[PDB]
């Protein structure tokens, strides 16, 4: 089995497992901001109260759970200071009270000073009751932006895909076995049990309209979830005052952060990063915003030999259709996606394009793997 | 690999899968000088570029050619030789006599069986590092050492072009670092074994070897000039990323439908330089920054293997971090003995920068000198003590 040392967990995989939901009583007055972003922002109280903060030291965040709830509370905070009620009037310098212990905090974590998809979805959760399962109703987030901007839903149906891809990790290695141990037989049954994962991944995609609402998902929790690299509304990035003189570009929170996804992608040899391409450029820079042990993980992966070549290489059916099944899987997940993304993005933009031919690019490579 | 999976980043070995060579390091080791006679075509218009570039011929030459299969080129070095052959050729045809006459398509008969190879070695269909200063040379006796005496490159662009100098001491800095990669693995296994004379003895190597590599840098003075680098080397050196004269990129005739941009060949693409600064936690792709980005996208202009080693070595345990936290001026000082001969380094090359790029482009820009300083800045910042 895989490594302690890339913190894949047995159950959640990438997810943070059991996220800490309180910090120390000596970080109150970040988690009373956090707590109350839509009341704060909606009110106009917010930039006030982070203004009016006292430069906290990072010292007393003793572990990685209590590090990972401060990078997600200093995360939110940052989102909802910069774009303020989301309505053009925008931050460009971070208070130095707050962008101090930021960066100093994002630093020790080897994370950019953003709210990344590790914080805002893998470590944004909880149990409601910790002796019933992990399904939706018995979960909730732990931030939110605005009342109604269906971050609950947002959030949690990718954590519930994120989680449901994590019984196919347990698999890698099962499979990399089979190909040195030359175990045709289970090669051919690992990588029919990845595909029958990657099916019933699509079902928890699902959830995803009876959680969140075209019109509070575009007009609403879009704007939090906006970054700073290439943004006409920021041109020259965020000032980070106290920390570093001139203004830092840093993109927003991504799935294409999501190292499950860029997981299966590396492992059924779908070159999603090579040939120079815009949607190659993305995703290898969202290596970046992942967490250090999972981008770690992600160059493992990289390092073993080709999947898609040992199987392209036996002139076995057999094996070519169980391959072919893994592919067709991730086929049907991102044309789904394509199809919510046309739902909650392109039809409430027309009620008021990138996006999508960055996706049809990843589905066709994705497509152009099938071995048939 | 498999080990690696199960048991964690510990690289207490080099794997021979990295395709590290003992002696030669990131360079491929007896690089092959002729293909199957299948390609005889392809080797002519290679071999003659300067003779049918100046004639105006090589356009004819190239889309007269009828489309060769890669099938035939049967090991990686049969590869990797065709590589180089079809990256020399497609810089010379795009570029022609290099005085604004471009060709922005690249003919389907060499296109298809060079975008084929790309695809197969992992590599983007441009000539990079690995194709003209890893694999563009041989040794002119086979039992006599690696001098530049004993050397040749195996292909050059125009009469007079330094390409041979220029790409063979490249080349022996490649070599005289690669001495410092065996030591590597001593390092990680002293910090986990808690080997700390070990590990200031493995520091003190690696800074040996490097700073061997900076006597060898001396000898470009003696096999380039500055005129003939920068009125007719830098030309055939340029890709077709951010450049004006191809702004949407080159058109790869039967293998892509729209053009496609690829960055010039740099030593940016060097494995050896990049391996010791993420060794010694010199963070040269953190920030965000234009030079961040540059070496971080070289990486995938880099031998996937090489690429591989690269993340690998990021996996493992900050040998920085390990002495930083240790209060011990001896291991201190052998750490700061590795970065000050990477600072040197630079600060030569820096040197060689103004008396074969500026001063030349002075007598007729300043963008590749930031991107050089800020490099040597980063590693100049990493010293411990002044
Ligand atoms: C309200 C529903 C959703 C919308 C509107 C949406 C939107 C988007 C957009 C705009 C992108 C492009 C990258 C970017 O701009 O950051 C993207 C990428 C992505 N999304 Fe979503 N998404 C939704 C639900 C989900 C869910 C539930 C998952 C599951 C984990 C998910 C997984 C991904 C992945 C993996 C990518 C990266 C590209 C790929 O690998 O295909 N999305 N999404
Ligand atoms: C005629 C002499 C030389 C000139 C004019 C020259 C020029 C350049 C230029 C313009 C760059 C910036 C990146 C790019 O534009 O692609 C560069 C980078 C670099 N060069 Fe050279 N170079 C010379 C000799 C050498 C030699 C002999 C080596 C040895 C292997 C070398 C190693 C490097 C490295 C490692 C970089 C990447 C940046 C760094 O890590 O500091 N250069 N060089
Ligand atoms: O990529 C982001 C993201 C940005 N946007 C967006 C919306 C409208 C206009 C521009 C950007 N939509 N999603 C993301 C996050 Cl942060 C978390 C989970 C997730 C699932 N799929 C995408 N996910
Ligand atoms: O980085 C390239 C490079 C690019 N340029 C250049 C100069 C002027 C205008 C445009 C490009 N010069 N050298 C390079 C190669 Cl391809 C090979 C060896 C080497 C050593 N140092 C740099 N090396």
């Amino acid at each position: 089995t895989i490594s302690k040392e890339y913190h894949i967990d047995e159950e959640v995989g990438f997810a943070l497992p059991n996220p800490q939901e309180n910090l120390p009583d000596f970080y109150n007055d970040w988690m009373f901001i956090a707590k109350h972003l839509p009341d704060l922002i909606e009110s106009g109280q917010l930039r006030e109260r982070v203004e009016k903060l006292n430069m906290l030291s990072i010292d007393h965040l003793t572990d990685h759970k209590s590090q990972r709830l401060a990078r997600l509370v200093l995360g939110c905070i940052t989102m909802a200071y910069v774009w303020g009620k989301g309505h053009g009037d925008v931050r460009k310098v971070l208070p130095r009270n707050i962008a101090v212990p930021y960066c100093q905090l994002s630093k020790k974590l080897e994370l950019p000073p953003i709210l990344v998809y590790a914080d805002c979805v893998l470590a944004n959760w909880k149990k409601k009751d910790p002796n019933k399962p992990l399904t939706y109703e018995n979960m909730d987030v732990l931030f939110s932006f605005r009342d109604g901007d269906c971050s609950k839903g947002f959030f949690l149906v990718s954590l519930l895909v994120e989680i449901a891809a994590a019984s196919a990790i347990k698999v890698i290695p099962t499979v990399f076995k089979a190909m040195q141990m030359q175990e045709r037989d289970t090669l051919l049954k690992a990588l029919l049990e990845i595909a029958s994962c990657l099916e019933k991944a699509l079902q928890v995609f699902h959830q995803i309209h009876d959680h969140v609402n075209p019109k509070a998902f575009f007009s609403v929790l879009r704007i939090y979830l906006s970054g700073w690299k290439g943004n006409p509304q920021l041109s020259d990035g965020l000032v980070y005052e106290g920390f570093w003189e001139d203004p830092k570009e840093f993109a927003g929170g991504s799935a294409g952060q999501s190292s499950v996804f860029q997981c299966f992608d590396v492992l059924l040899g779908i070159q999603q990063t090579a040939g120079g391409g815009h949607a190659a450029q993305f995703l290898q820079d969202m290596r970046r915003y992942m967490p250090p042990a999972h981008r770690n993980f992600l160059c493992s992966l990289e390092s073993n030999p080709s999947v898609r070549e040992f199987v392209l290489s036996k002139g076995d059916a057999g094996l070519r259709e169980a391959y072919d099944a893994c592919v067709k899987a991730l086929v049907s997940l991102r044309s789904y996606h394509l199809q919510i993304v046309t739902k909650y993005i392109l039809i409430p933009a027309s009620q008021q394009t990138d996006l999508m031919n960055f996706l049809k690019t990843v589905r066709s490579t994705t497509e152009k793997s099938l071995l048939k």
